[PDB]
C-alpha cells in the first residue's frame, strides 16, 4: 500500500535538542516555511494526521484537509517531555538509539508505539498521506530495514509492509 509519510516541520526544540512528544508545541517561521515547500510535493491522496498542532499545520500549509488521528502522534515521552537529548541518561539514550526497551515513567513504552502505530497503518485500505513525527517515521523506516532518521519537513514514501520508495528532501 503506497503511504506517504510526512515529517512536520520544525519547533523551537527542534534547534534546542529537546524531546518533542505529545508537549504540543507551534512550527517555528521556518517550520511553516518547510510545510508550504511541501505543497505541489506531495500527490493528492485521502489525508490523515496527528492531531498535534504542529502535525495539522504541517498538513494545513501543504493544501491538505486531513483526517484526525491521535494514533499518528508521536511517542509519549512522559517524564521526559522536555529533556535535553544531550543531558538523558545513557540508559534512556541507548534504548532509543536501538529503538527497544523504551518506557519511560508516565509515558509510552516504545513496543506500545509500534503496536498503536502498525495498526494504524494495518486499517489503511487505500493510497494515503499521512502527516505525523519522526518517531512514527523512524518506526516505519526501521520496520523497513532502514535507517529512520529524517529532515523536519520532508516525507517517505513507501510500499506498506513491504519497502521504502522515495525519501523527499526539500531546501
Amino acid at each position: 500500500m503506497e503511504l506517504w509519510l510526512v515529517r512536520h516541520g520544525e519547533t523551537l526544540w527542534n534547534r534546542e535538542g529537546r524531546l518533542l512528544g505529545w508537549t504540543d508545541l507551534p512550527l517555528t517561521a521556518e517550520g511553516e516555511a518547510q510545510a508550504r515547500r511541501l505543497k505541489g510535493a506531495l500527490p493528492s491522496l485521502p489525508a490523515f494526521s496527528s492531531d498535534l498542532l504542529r502535525a495539522r499545520r504541517t498538513a494545513e500549509l501543504a493544501g491538505f484537509s486531513p483526517r484526525l488521528y491521535p494514533e499518528l502522534r508521536e511517542i509519549h515521552f512522559g517524564a521526559l517531555e522536555g529533556a535535553l537529548w544531550e543531558t538523558m541518561d545513557p540508559r534512556y539514550k541507548e534504548a532509543l538509539l536501538r529503538f527497544q526497551g523504551f518506557h519511560p515513567p508516565g509515558g509510552e513504552s516504545l513496543s506500545a508505539f509500534q503496536e498503536r502505530v502498525f495498526r494504524f497503518l494495518e486499517g489503511l485500505k487505500a493510497p494515503a498521506v499521512l502527516f505525523t513525527h519522526g518517531g512514527v517515521v523512524r518506526a516505519v523506516l526501521r520496520a523497513l530495514g532502514e535507517d529512520g532518521l529524517v529532515p523536519p519537513g520532508s516525507a517517505v514514501a513507501v510500499d506498506w509492509p513491504r519497502r521504502v520508495l522515495v525519501r523527499l528532501a526539500l531546501d
